[PDB]
């Protein structure tokens, strides 16, 4: 309540002053309260606040519920990873100019899903998990005081909930590797068409995974610090890394950021940043 009062009172600096439109954004210098402000600006500047009549103290309270239900004790899968996933969704919608290709309910759902998609993760060494993450998400969404979708009609609410759930489930990398063949497939034959409801849902999944993974695209000093959190979580349950990093980039990351660059050439900095990191890791791998 002490934290909610400060949060609700504060003025929310512009998207420019917060730097949330940059693919190279980083959160290391922000306090919990500042990521909260960044989050309101994301909602506000996607015009989700007015278009769905969100009340300020509810949105505020909803963000703090989401943040609280990530575990500070987990070195990487925590609020900051979720906050960063949402910042990249924001950036890809704005700077990557993907906003225009989607509808309001899709965008509302993507942002809620990005922020919620790992709720209550306890660490890799501790599609079962994603169903739990969605469960948390919905629970918080229904808590009185946090109900940021209350201004949506029942039909809007039902559509938005379905997309949210699909988007969070899509962050299972096993689901991503199962489905990306089809996605890459349609891009290489210039058959890709967002107006097909199946390809729309497919793209939304792939965009969720690209945001989820996007620490791998950051500028080298930021990305290397994220890598330390990953190594901490995976090893310490709390020489070999450069080749793992190259193996992960090749097996999981590069094609996705390549495909996404075809759907919108303004997402190229994610591909660019991924590429720079691969070469820098490769260099280290050769000792
Ligand atoms: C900047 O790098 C990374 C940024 C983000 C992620 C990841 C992963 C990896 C692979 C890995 C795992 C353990 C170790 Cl020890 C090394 C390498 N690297 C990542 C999987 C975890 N999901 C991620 O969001
Ligand atoms: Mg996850
Ligand atoms: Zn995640």
């Amino acid at each position: 309540t002490r934290e909610l009062q400060s949060l609700a009172a504060a003025v929310v600096p512009s998207a420019q002053t917060l730097k949330i439109t940059d693919f190279s954004f980083s959160d290391f210098e922000l306090s919990d309260l500042e990521t909260a402000l960044c989050t309101i600006r994301m909602f506000t500047d996607l015009n989700l606040v007015q278009n769905f009549q969100m009340k300020h103290e509810v949105l505020c309270r909803w963000i703090l519920s989401v943040k609280k239900n990530y575990r500070k004790n987990v070195a990487y899968h925590n609020w900051r990873h979720a906050f960063n996933t949402a910042q990249c969704m924001f950036a890809a919608l704005k700077a990557g100019k993907i906003q225009n290709k989607l509808t309001d309910l899709e965008i509302l759902a993507l942002l809620i899903a990005a922020l919620s998609h790992d709720l209550d993760h306890r660490g890799v060494n501790n599609s079962i998990m994603e169903h739990h993450h969605f469960d948390q998400c919905l629970m918080i969404l229904n808590s009185p005081g946090n109900q940021i979708l209350s201004g949506l009609s029942i039909e809007e609410y039902k559509t938005t909930l379905k997309i949210i759930k699909q988007a969070i489930l899509a962050t299972d990398l096993a689901l991503y590797i199962k489905r990306r063949g089809e996605f890459f497939e349609l891009i290489r034959k210039n058959q890709f068409n967002l107006e097909d409801p199946h390809q729309k849902e497919l793209f939304l999944a792939m965009l969720m995974t690209a945001c989820d993974l996007s620490a791998i695209t950051k500028p080298w000093p930021i990305q290397q610090r994220i890598a330390e959190l990953v190594a901490t979580e995976f090893f310490d349950q709390g020489n070999k890394i450069p080749s793992m990093q190259v193996g992960f980039i090749d097996a999981i990351c590069l094609q996705l950021y390549e495909a996404l660059t075809h759907v919108s050439e303004d997402c190229f900095p994610l591909l660019d940043g991924c590429r720079k990191n691969r070469q820098k890791w490769q260099a280290l791998a050769e000792q």
